[PDB]
């Protein structure tokens, strides 16, 4: 079973957790608890650029978030049916990662500029990203973003919808098709199980855990 | 010809220019010069996220650097022969992308950062790739066949040279890869004068990237 090496938090590993679970793939997690736990992965030659996330899958040690996701998405037929579909998927998920990244780094952001950063994110969500995705759905009227078949684009998008909801549950209000997508995807057997309590889904970064991050890393 | 929409500068479109030319594909560039030119692309509905780079290729309008490079890489078989090779390729180029993003944003805490980038190149990135080349002793990074990994790395080797030519001294293999790749007919052509390759961003286009954006 795929072994995911990361600390006990969402961070850069959460999208992978969401994708595997959505693919109905059982995985393992080897939690880094200290800076010393990390140094060993390094000295043990497990980390190409001395960083995590690192995932042990099918005989090799993959680092770099996108390498991990691209591999899993292709293996479990969640990367579309051809080069053109992947292009759409890629364009969609890179837009999702751009927003996800901003949200992911808000708590690491220096205090004095946290307010401006959060306002900037909410503006982009309402005027740039949510409309872009709502439009995709309204254009073709299908249940999924691409090829009228479940793909990583739908998984990454809905995962983000949950983070936007925690940030401000009003942002998605004027985007019915998105709201509807979140519901459909959330009720797919695998995703519904991942969303249930006790699953490996991680909580939003709190405090004790951010302090542990700057400590380990 | 694929149509590249960006402003006359390297920025986020340079890696694409290198890839297309490496694949021997001729392209056209529609240079954005003003803030209005950028607004016209938006109003015409050509930018999914209101951003560039954006490339028109095979009938689609693709934005997002990685979406563009990924498509081009696969189309011209520069993305490995299978899923496992693509993973190695992706792992390699993403490390490259990380080091590039650092340099790409440097001009936009100056000293402290520069000294950090150099240390990472010397102690983290170059050793990682040097190690790769030594592990199999082949002319290319993956599957002993040219791939986007060779092109992006070599492109980066050039940028690192412009920054400090001494940084690649303790890495003989990276040095060698750079010479073989630069000698490939297509890459050599892109390296000679008059090619679409863009110059380092000086004071100007930095203010033009400021004005246009
Ligand atoms: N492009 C790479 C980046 C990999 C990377 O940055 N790895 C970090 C760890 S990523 C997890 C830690 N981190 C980044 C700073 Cl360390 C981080 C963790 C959690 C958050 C979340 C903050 C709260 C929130 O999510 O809102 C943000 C950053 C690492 O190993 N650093 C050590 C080193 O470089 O020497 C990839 O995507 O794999
Ligand atoms: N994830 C996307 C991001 C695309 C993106 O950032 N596009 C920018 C333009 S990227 C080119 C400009 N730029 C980034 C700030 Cl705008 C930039 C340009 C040149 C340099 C290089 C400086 C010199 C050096 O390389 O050292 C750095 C940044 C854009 O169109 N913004 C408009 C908006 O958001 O409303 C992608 O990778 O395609």
């Amino acid at each position: 079973k795929p072994k995911l090496h990361y600390f006990n938090a969402r961070g850069r590993m959460e999208s992978t957790r969401w994708l595997l679970a959505a693919a109905g793939v059982e995985f393992e997690e080897k939690f880094i608890k200290s800076a010393e736990d990390l140094d060993k992965l390094r000295n043990d030659g497990y980390l190409m650029f001395q960083q995590v996330p690192m995932v042990e899958i099918d005989g090799m040690k993959l680092v770099q978030t996108r390498a991990i996701l691209n591999y899993i998405a292709s293996k479990y037929n969640l990367y579309g049916k051809d080069i053109k579909e992947r292009a759409l998927i890629d364009m969609y998920i890179e837009g999702i990662a751009d927003l996800g990244e901003m949200i992911l780094l808000l708590p690491v952001c220096p205090p004095e500029e946290k307010d401006a950063k959060l306002a900037l994110i909410k503006e982009k969500i309402k005027n740039r990203y949510f409309p872009a995705f709502e439009k995709v759905l309204k254009s073709h009227g299908q249940d999924y973003l691409v090829g009228n078949k479940l793909s990583r684009a739908d998984i990454h998008l809905v995962e983000l919808l949950y983070y936007v909801e925690e940030l401000d549950s009003s942002l998605i209000s004027s985007f019915p098709l998105l709201k509807a997508l979140k519901t459909r995807i959330s009720n797919l057997p695998t995703v519904k199980k991942f969303l249930q309590p006790g699953s490996p889904r991680k909580p939003p970064m709190d405090e004790k855990s951010l302090e542990e991050a700057r400590k380990i890393f």
